């Protein structure tokens, strides 16, 4: 029976016979129904069955232009009020070729197929078209199996199906649309290598999103249109799925392509993005036909996505090769960074300095966990591009904002200036707010000098820096010193925190360099187990550590063994059975990071055994199966074991002696393998007033941080006795004045807050004990 | 007036007859002027209502200039000098179809329409313009309502129903029709920035709505049409969808609109607004966006991100998310003073910052809920309303602090006088004695906690981290009230206190407290804080509370802003979190002999010190034993009771005066203190041996009203 789009074909010739009011359904109605518009966009029109198969239709188009118009006038109701069995025998008569394409029901060409019998102008010049086979011929010769039922434009497009969802960039290659690629070359060649196997030509590409997996396909095709596509392979071209909404459940559509491309005679390839579809329920789709052994297909993924269906299946594995895509090198980046370097700056109407370009690739490489320098660099770049190119675009937004920066404060002081009042009046406030606009007054003439944008080239710095500042912050560290001088001065830097343990610090400062230069295996943690008490820097140190190292407090990550006596491989994120992502998340949130474990001395067979992997390889597996870099991660361990011996530090015990004395204890608590990935273990020993009162002062230093800093400007007084009193009552042998630290506020802040409440403190008014 | 678009042709039709310098303007002229070239950029060719209505113009493209070259040539001034009312009627004659097809001005169809008589090949073979046949036919095909104004873009299927559901604000921009948002360019800084990425132009305002999110998009369109957007962006334009939702299912129009715009020369960026949605979609509105095209902007809460962006991440791969931050005071004060002139004249009044900031101040505290600037305005509006309501039934138009604050505040809540009164200073200072009210003794926490919480406020420590309390005593000592006292003191409410018993909390209760959608409930914890961001949390048997608990308690201990299970994170700090343990009941035996607290405290802590990850402990502001009754309490506890006597009763309700023997103190005080339960049981008793013993006189009237008796 007819296609609904034949019906839609019918709709038009009718709609024609409706709008153009033809009183009956005649032979020649359906050409306008056929032809979309003078385009060949109808399978009947030019690229059509007709013109190439036997005779040109554009002629029999050109002439029927009148035939359409030679229809007589009608009045409103009667136009085409009849099915016109004279025409309408095709209701039955079109059944000729409907199935003979190996199909279900009748189609455009196929209703037309019976029209060479029915609809035609068969005359001195016979206007009847491709004659005996030629239609059916070209019905097959163009697509063929062109339709099934009612669905999709009846003999849609110039050919048939596919081309809607068939997407070829060899075109875009030969159209130049495609980015050149780098460095996946033999990788492609390996993908290319996949392709010869009568067993499996079908790759799967394992690795991070955004890595270029699709952009990979460029060079794939690029080298294909380069005819670096080899012999067997040359015949194919680019095709891959652009996931279409099925628009009940229409995967038949998506079944449609299958034999279509199968019939299509290996002229193209199939690539599939990521979900290679595992429906929660559609299950096998194409899979057996996919399993047939024709149908070249490309897979791509990262680990767990791969881990999704095939682990069930294995037939994909049985039907594919999985191929990791390594996150490309920074210079791979740097290189192909330059690829669209000209592009995006011209996309963004600007210029670039590779200085930044490498610089991000330098810097950003560390600092975006999720996205990938394989892109994110560029992503920074477009980012780098825009705002500055925006600082070019509408004018600088800075110019455009410098009108806004005053814009309210000029009209907000209105209410201040509306009526004189006893509070906000012109005594101070109306003059006070005048300083902001005065601070905003001085840019204009110096800045208007610039344009009346010039920066076109990306700055190195801000394009990283300011953007990094946009991205994270504290540029000054990210600004200049890289990897290095931090080290030399690290200790003396870290010497801030608590003196003593300096060697350990040195060892740390050592081990971090062990953590660098790659001498020590660049796949390996930085393994740190610490001895001491509360207050002692298991307490503390990590605070400085990443703050030094990663410049953060929170790369430091908290873990308590006390929590974990038995199963926490359960909540480690076990294999989903309820989502334990924490540990994973902890990195999965935070890759360049510092790992504090608490109660480590109590670490239970579970937690320790993954510590081994943590100890291992600088990588961390998941329960879901993902493995995750520990190398750039720093590990931190509370150990109070020799607390005895720690307490014995009353004697200020010979450290190593008491260390040895300790060692057995920890030596007991831990298998050597643990012990033998440990890059160091150190006490955090006795404290000197020298230390103490400074450490005391250390918080005293930072009191301001909000207070005199981001709020009060309070001018600080302390009596040295108090400064000693701090130690004196406050310092706890075992726990330090860290307890007193919690107290501090009481004897300090509230004591002030009291005055604050009082107002005997006005700003800088200060009286202490 | 004629349509510009029409007149664009019309004068160009006058220009048409001018180029060949025609002698006269005559019917078949503009048949050339309607068409630059066969492109649908000239609709009269194909997209014309005639080619679809009656006469296709393809070959009929042939004849138009054939006449206008065969017009007798003229010289410049007589060219376009005449309407030649035969044609000159088309000026008026174009106004005929605006009737039957319902239009107002004279449009491209209309200028066309009038022509339908002689503008043509009119012969035995007539290739011409049918009169009503092509247009009223296809003037619905085209459009279906054509008429807007002489102004505007093409009047022939420009996306298909371009406006059919997305207003152009760049209209109102170019029209200057919206109060330009303020402090918003740094947002815009994102936007334009967000844009030029060939990867993702796609901004998303992500976070609790109601800040006036897309209001920000104003300047966008403005600075679009201000030319304050850059060259990449200047061709683009800004519309905002209006959902036409009906029913097969029109959302293919929601697809069709797509087929408009990127196919429209991507000449816009549509702003999608608040819900960007897998229908509770698949590929809808993605595919061309997904095509790496379709420059477009959505926004929503985190939650939908937290919902839908959890479903894909290609959205993340489609979009750049952008956080939204409800303005602080001045950040608000902008929109305040920005909109201060506005609704005062909108709602017909006038304003002072007097209330304005204060509203912002007070409301943002005391309005619990929404985005202050909104609500502040909303307040202000309704503040401005009630006064305007008060005004015309008008000694004021301008509005000041007080009722605009307070009544309105009261109209929100109540007790202006407090909210009126204090900047917390006295509430800081004299609270000493004032807090001292409820609990005799335990001046320590009284001293401390107040002073402490005084220090908890002022922000001299983490701006985000709350006032943190775990307490010691016996439940029944008034501490709980003391909270409610102090909350009621501070927060001007008891309900600030919130009840979750650690006894109710076993292990998996971390569910029932709160949860990631799935039951699906407002995290009960939040759900009240979510309701009431300024509040108090006293949770006891903390000892039972299972350290599974404390992690959020930690968060709650921490940082003063607290996630939901769905993740929504909200201020802890402006609520106060309180705990007790019963541990020291043993050690209480010391203070049962009133014995040295610190001594036993030292003893005491070890207990609690044994019970927790230290951090838990180590957040708390302080922890305090609450001593058992000295007589001082009792008679005051009596006074308390005495106070809750007279509440409504000894006058407004009962009107019965009350005297007491010292027995009436002592007879209680005899049984006053339960060991465990203190006066708490007794506090029930006056109900009985007194009130219900008075029910004697009461239930009868037996001795008269206003009497005063004891036992
Ligand atoms: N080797 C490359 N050559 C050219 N462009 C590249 C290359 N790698 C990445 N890109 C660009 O990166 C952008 C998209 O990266 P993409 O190829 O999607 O990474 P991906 O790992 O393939 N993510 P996806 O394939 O979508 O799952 C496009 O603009 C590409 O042009
Ligand atoms: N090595 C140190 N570096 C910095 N601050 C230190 C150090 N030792 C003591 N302090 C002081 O202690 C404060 C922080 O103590 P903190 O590290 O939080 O204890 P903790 O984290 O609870 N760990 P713990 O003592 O083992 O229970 C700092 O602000 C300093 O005033
Ligand atoms: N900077 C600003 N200046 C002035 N008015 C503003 C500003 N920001 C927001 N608004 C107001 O915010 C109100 C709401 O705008 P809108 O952007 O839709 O809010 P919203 O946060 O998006 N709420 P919703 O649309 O439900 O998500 C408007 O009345 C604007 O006037
Ligand atoms: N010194 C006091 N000041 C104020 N109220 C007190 C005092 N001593 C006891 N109370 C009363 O003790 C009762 C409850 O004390 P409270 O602090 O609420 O413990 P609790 O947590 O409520 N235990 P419970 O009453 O069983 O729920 C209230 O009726 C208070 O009035």
């Amino acid at each position: 029976q007819f296609t609904e789009r034949a019906l839609t074909i019918l709709t038009l010739a009718q709609k024609l016979a409706s709008d153009h009011q033809h009183p009956q359904l005649q032979p020649i109605h359906i050409l306008a129904a056929f032809i979309e518009t003078p385009e060949d966009g109808s399978v009947p029109y030019l690229q059509n069955l007709i013109e190439k198969g036997r005779y040109d239709y554009d002629l029999f188009k050109k002439v029927v232009n009148r035939n359409l118009v030679r229809i007589p006038q009608q009045q409103p109701a009667p136009a085409e009020i009849t099915p016109s069995y004279a025409l309408g025998k095709v209701l039955q008569d079109a059944a000729k070729i409907q199935k003979q394409q190996k199909d279900s029901f009748i189609a455009q060409d196929h209703i037309l197929f019976a029209l060479f019998n029915d609809s035609s102008i068969q005359q001195i010049f016979k206007e009847a078209q491709v004659d005996i086979e030629a239609i059916k011929q070209q019905a097959l010769e163009l697509r063929g199996n062109t339709r099934i039922d009612s669905r999709g434009a009846d003999t849609n497009t110039p050919l048939e199906y596919l081309s809607k969802y068939a997407i070829d960039m060899t075109e875009q290659a030969r159209q130049g649309k495609l980015d050149p690629v780098i460095g996946r070359e033999e990788e492609i060649r390996s993908t290319i290598r996949v392709l010869a196997r009568r067993i499996k030509s079908n790759p799967c590409l394992i690795g991070e999103p955004g890595i270029g997996k699709t952009a990979i396909i460029e060079g794939v095709a690029q080298r294909i249109i380069d005819d670096d596509v080899p012999t067997i392979l040359q015949g194919a071209k680019l095709f891959s799925l652009d996931l279409a909404a099925l628009t009940g459940d229409f995967e038949e559509r998506f079944k449609g392509v299958l034999k279509e491309i199968e019939e299509s005679k290996t002229l193209i390839v199939l690539f599939i993005d990521e979900i290679h579809m595992l429906m929660g329920n559609a299950a096998n789709i194409l899979k057996p036909a996919l399993s047939r052994g024709q149908l070249k297909v490309i897979g791509a993924t990262t680990n767990n996505e791969y881990r999704s269906i095939v682990e069930k299946d294995g037939a994909f594995e049985r039907r594919f090769q999985k191929i990791e895509v390594a996150e490309p090198s920074v210079r791979q980046t740097v290189a192909i960074l330059r690829g669209l370097q000209p592009k995006y700056e011209i996309h963004h109407g600007v210029r670039i300095l590779d200085s930044a370009l490498v610089t991000a690739a330098q810097l950003a490489k560390r600092y975006l966990p999720y996205r990938r320098l394989p892109d994110s660099a560029l992503d920074l770049v477009d980012i780098s591009c825009a705002g500055v190119a925006v600082a070019r675009d509408s004018k600088p937004e800075e110019l455009d904002s410098k009108e806004r920066q005053l814009q309210l404060i000029q009209v907000e002081i209105k209410a201040l200036e509306r009526d004189e009042d006893a509070d906000s009046t012109t005594k101070d406030r109306l003059k006070l707010a005048r300083q902001k606009e005065a601070s905003l007054q001085e840019e204009l003439e110096p800045l208007r000098q610039r344009y009346n944008s010039m920066i076109q080239n990306v700055v190195d710095s801000d394009t990283i820096s300011e953007t990094a500042a946009r991205l994270t912050g504290i540029p000054v560290k990210k600004l200049s010193e890289s990897e290095n001088e931090k080290l030399i001065h690290m200790e003396r830097d870290l010497s801030s925190e608590v003196v003593g343990q300096m060697d350990a610090i040195k060892a740390v400062s050592n081990a971090v360099r062990l953590s660098r230069s790659g001498l020590a295996n660049p796949r390996q943690p930085a393994s740190f187990l610490f001895l001491g008490l509360s207050g002692s820097g298991k307490t503390e140190l990590a605070k400085k550590v990443a703050g030094f190292l990663f410049n953060d407090e929170d790369m430091m990550i908290r873990v308590d063994c006390s929590e974990l006596s038995e199963k926490y491989a359960v909540s480690k994120l076990l294999g989903t059975t309820d989502e334990g992502g924490f540990l994973t998340n902890q990195l999965q949130y935070k890759p360049y990071s510092v790992l504090l474990f608490d109660e480590v001395e109590k670490a239970h067979p579970d937690v320790l055994t993954v510590m081994l992997q943590m100890l291992d390889d600088g990588r961390i597996t998941s329960g879901q199966g993902k493995t995750i870099d520990c190398s750039n991660c720093i590990v931190i361990m509370t150990s109070n074991l020799g607390a005895e011996f720690i307490n014995s530090q009353q004697g200020s015990k010979i450290q190593e002696s008491t260390k040895n004395l300790v060692m057995g204890a920890v030596r007991q608590h831990f298998r050597p393998e643990f012990l033998n990935r440990i890059s160091s273990i150190v006490i955090f020993n006795k404290l000197s007033r020298k230390a103490i009162h400074k450490i005391v002062d250390i918080r005293l230093k930072e009191i301001e941080e909000r207070f005199e800093q981001n709020d009060k400007h309070y001018k600080l007084n302390l009596t040295q006795e108090a400064k000693d009193f701090l130690a004196k009552y406050g310092y706890s042998d075992d726990m330090g004045a860290r307890p007193l630290n919690r107290l501090i506020q009481n004897e300090i802040l509230n004591k002030l807050a009291l005055r604050i409440l009082k107002n005997e403190i006005k700003d800088k008014e200060t009286v202490n004990v």
